[PDB]
């Protein structure tokens, strides 16, 4: 359990080194960001097409080494499209989540794709 | 319900805003302008590898960002391909089609892929 | 001297054997087409634009097998872009220029590339 | 003169409508809210290769379409990498900068590339 | 029931005005006529590598635009690839196929693809 | 039945070459060679991951040429990984088993693929 | 002086290893051919495309390992490409040219590319 | 002065979090074993081909964000490249050469690229 930066932008300690996530980690933050700002529909259109790429990508990542949790993984990525899909404007939610994600989950990886 | 352009060629108001698919749908169009001008095999085979090619194209790209409106966009564009498979000459079908589906189906994807 | 399509849209006479080729110079046809309709900067931006793309693209296919008429046609390509940059309105200019540029100069790479 | 955003993270009034190019407009803003949060090497670092990236990937874009106003923003986004490269940690101006370059100098390039 | 050239190598009665499919068909006839002069391992590897390849990237081609007749010709593909992966020394037969194949089925998809 | 290099790294007796799949190979006696020197997880990943990705390359290329032996060979390789995913801290059997993979089951690939 | 095959095509001493190359260099005998059986514009062509393609990948080859004779082995390339570009129908000379340039000058790239 | 590894084989400490790059970099250490076990021309061109390869595919990664060390990173691996180029066989300059390019220039690329 890990805490949560104010503002919610990506800061170094979520660094996995591998720069073309990071730089996708980037842009969750940021959708999320925007929904504490605005819950609206660009705002959520926004976060829902960024996570979509960016589970995708890392999803990709995660084949091309053949590795031996992607399917734990896979479904943590789309129980949480599912929460964007139905949408509740549950933030804090939504801000927990990913810091807990990545920390967790994503660093699980390094090292191995 | 909107309005059939005359002559039968693309314009600005159809723009999605994704260059690639914009630069797709002026072919469209120019294949069922064909069409309306002779209904023969050379005007179909045009017609109906664009649009082959088109639909698969918008499929990836909403298959890049796992976008939550792909099934239903799809079968529409499968029955579409199905009338084209067994034309029947009806010229009038097609340019109101893909009007309609421009301008609502695919508008639908502008801002989540 | 070519006829002058009117409708000014792409027809199967201009037909290159190169399917991304015929599909680009679609693109064209219809920039002219929405000029001629209101010559405004939404319609020049769009000719424009798939004008600069279109001759880069063919240019990369000449050069992929090293086409002898490559620096002649290079150049033709850059005096139409030249015009774009410096558009004083004539439409009729442009519609003669593109049919002519397609049926005799695009036509002599046709089994080349 | 545009408001400088508070927190400094990118909100869609930024929006370029070419998405690969607002997901890295992200990062810039995040490379200098971390610079303003700590301005030490590693924040550099991540800003540094962001632009690095971002400017070379932009340009690529605008030559894909022999965007006519190339130069002067190929100019413009070297002169910044020059600030970085000699940086004095005058965070305001880069926050200023940014902010200037995206509503004034990438928003002229829309419908263009 | 076309002509059997002699020496069995590609000529331009065959050509698809594909370039990519004509030079990896040139490969098929260069490959059987290898096996005509020594039927032997080295000319049967080369011509099955040749064939499970030029199949392949042809059946991708033709699934670009969701080409109609692909099941089709999916199915000529396999029965072939099964000849050959059950080779008898019919270099007779292989020499037919080939010519009639091209002739015939891979004809049919010029214009859709 | 084949000697045990001594250092344990790749020789050009182990040459496929298809120098893609030679420069993975490297990889492969090195992860071997580090778990010789501490069986440790850091070892353990970068020989998985390595093994994941040479694999699936692999494989790719057998794809892409339709090979006759893919199937045998995939099995093969899933075994190995099941293994390396069980780790046992066997070495013995890891030095022999790639050894014999590549002289037998690699080498069988030579001039199909 | 290696002997000029006959009929005119490939065969597996050409072999250099490098699929890829092989299959262009298929194409290049089966261009000969052509001309020795018709010298006209079609055969010219197809060999002139043919050989500007294979010469700039084989370059291309080269480069990627920053092979140290490829300033030699380009200028060998583009005087051949200058003797095409002024064909005076000398198959003689082309059929000796092709034979030599692969089996001492290509073959001399083999292992360091 | 690093130490150098013995036996002469890539080990965890040369990491550079760049999957792709220690991958390549396990292929250096692994040609200049060879030239310590046999100093022949098989060897050495197994080492010039890979390290031709490594050193523009890491170029091009530099080049990728604008990094800053790029040109005189770039004149580092041209210098080795002429001595391999103008191989004497001394092997001991080649191990020491390798292991301080990569941990003292390699390394200062890290999180920049």
């Amino acid at each position: 359990g890990f805490p949560i930066p104010d503002p919610y932008c990506w800061d170094i300690s979520f660094r996995t080194f591998y720069t073309i996530i990071d730089d996708e980690h980037k842009t969750l933050f940021n959708g999320i960001l925007l929904l504490s700002q605005a819950d609206n529909a660009d705002h959520l259109n926004e976060l829902r097409r960024c996570t979509g790429k960016h589970f995708l990508n890392e999803q990709q990542l995660m084949q091309a080494s053949q590795y031996a949790g992607y399917a734990e993984h896979k479904k943590a990525h789309d129980d949480f499209i599912h929460k964007l899909d139905t949408w509740d404007g549950d933030v804090t939610y939504a801000k927990n989540w990913l810091v807990n994600h990545i920390k967790t989950i994503d660093f699980k990886y390094r090292g191995k794709i």
